[PDB]
């Protein structure tokens, strides 16, 4: 018996040349062709793509003996070839780091300019994310070429790679090219580190078996530490700019609300612990629209059903934060930019427990969520009490690029700065 599937996907792999060029539309077509539940074709692989709280809570429900998330993702191996720094003891330094790599990013900016969002943010956010999970010694090292490798990494994620990661494809060239920088980078460092006499780097170099690990497999390390939360923060960072500067209202009122807080002079390390709620609030709503990740993979380990539809072993199960987050009997108006929706009186994302879903549900649900919001109330701290932003494109012209399956936000994303007085 075959499961509902999608229209479209005559092209040579089904629906992977739609889901590379439009994957949210083809999803929420899934969505409304055939509901909770339904199917799309990737290649020799097919899809079956939950939607709605009944089917979400099936999906975040289920543990690696189920639904096993590690098997989704094959194609990773060729990019890599955290709990210690996400407790909350570890918490308060953390804050202290982002301010302070914060304050070096706009270190130069003078008293007016312009800056491009997604090298601005994909920029900070390595520095934020090596220097708080390998170490502020190994950050000091990095420059802005370990940036740009990274991201040519990041673009290593066509969805060409479920027909095979290693197709002689340009992106995949540059992907490995851009690994081969990195671990260059690593070699460099401790290279130096020989020659001019501590941190996670000294830890691995001081293992022996002769040394025990190469430069190549520390990056590969270093990597796997730093992905998770680098394009996520970045994009997050982003979108809450963009939906800050298009709403002047919430913008004016977080203002308001950071110039208060910090009046009591205590420090961004303090104050990113605890509650900053008109910024929290239009943290949640940028999530709720624009999830950094948009689908989420799992490899059926068993038969069950959903809805009268059975799943069977092997089949790829995914969910959507992209499609969930809009289901509009759960959030009303669900295209607006409404932080309303998560005060007290509302708490839309608390009564949705299965559908407001952009750091997932039950068992897998991020548990890097408390760092990455920590992250976003240290870096607004800071920015925006230094200087005032405006757009200088077209307010509706700022868009994601959903080319490869790590989103990234478009270029250009232009927006001026000035200094508050
Ligand atoms: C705004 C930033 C972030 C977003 C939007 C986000 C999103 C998500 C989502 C949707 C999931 C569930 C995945 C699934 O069910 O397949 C998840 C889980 C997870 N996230 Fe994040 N994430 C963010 C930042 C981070 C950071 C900074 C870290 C590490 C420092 C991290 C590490 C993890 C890990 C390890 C899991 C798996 C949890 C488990 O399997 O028990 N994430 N995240
Ligand atoms: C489909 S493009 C790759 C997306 C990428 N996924 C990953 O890095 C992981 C690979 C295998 C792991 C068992 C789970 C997911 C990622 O950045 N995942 C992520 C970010 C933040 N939190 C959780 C997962």
């Amino acid at each position: 018996v075959a499961l509902p599937r999608v229209s479209g996907g005559h092209d040579e792999h089904g629906h992977l040349e739609e889901f590379r060029t439009d994957p949210i539309g083809l999803m929420q077509r899934v969505r409304d062709e055939l509901g909770d539940v339904g199917t799309f074709q990737l290649a020799g692989k097919q899809v079956v793509l939950l939607s709605g709280s009944h089917a979400n809570e099936f999906f975040f429900r289920a543990g690696d003996d189920d639904l096993d998330q590690a098997k989704a993702y094959p194609f990773m191996t060729p990019i890599f070839g955290h709990n210690a720094a996400l407790r909350g003891e570890q918490m308060k330094g953390h804050a202290a780091t982002i301010e302070d790599q914060v304050r070096r990013m706009i270190a130069d900016w003078g008293e007016a300019g312009e800056i491009d969002l997604l090298d601005f943010f994909a920029e900070l956010t390595i520095y934020t994310s090596s220097a708080c999970l390998i170490g502020k010694k190994f950050r000091d090292q990095l420059d802005g070429r370990f940036a740009k490798l990274y991201h040519e990494l990041e673009r290593g994620t066509d969805p060409l790679a479920y027909v095979d990661p290693y197709l002689p494809i340009e992106s995949f060239r540059r992907r490995d090219e851009a690994r081969n920088g990195l671990v260059a980078l690593v070699a460099d460092i401790m290279n130096g580190r020989i020659a001019n006499p501590r941190d996670m780097l000294d830890v691995l170099i001081a293992v022996k078996a002769t040394p025990r690990f190469s430069a190549d497999e520390i990056t590969g390390m270093f990597i796997s530490m730093m992905f998770a939360g680098h394009h996520t923060s970045s994009g997050t960072a982003s979108w809450t700019l963009i939906e800050l500067m298009r709403h002047r209202d919430a913008y004016a009122a977080v203002i308001d609300e950071l110039d208060e807080l910090y009046g009591d002079g205590r420090s961004v390390s303090f104050h990113a612990l605890r509650q900053i709620p008109q910024l929290e609030n239009v943290l949640k709503e940028t999530l709720r629209l624009h999830p950094p990740l948009i689908i989420l993979m799992r490899v059926a380990k068993g038969e069950f059903e959903v809805q009268g539809h059975r799943i069977h072993e092997g089949d790829l199960v995914a969910a959507s934060p992209a499609i969930s987050n809009r289901i509009p009997e759960d959030f009303p108006d669900p295209h607006d930019f409404v932080p309303a929706r998560y005060e007290q009186p509302r708490q839309e994302d608390l009564l949705n427990r299965w559908t407001w879903i952009p750091f997932g549900a039950g068992r897998h649900r991020c548990v890097g969520a408390a760092f990455a919001i920590m992250q976003i109330k240290a870096i607004f701290s800071v920015l925006l009490r230094e200087y005032e932003f405006e757009m200088a494109q077209p307010p509706e012209s700022y868009r994601n690029d959903h080319s490869k399956m790590v989103v990234q936000l478009a270029q250009p994303a232009a927006v001026r700065y000035r200094r508050r007085t």
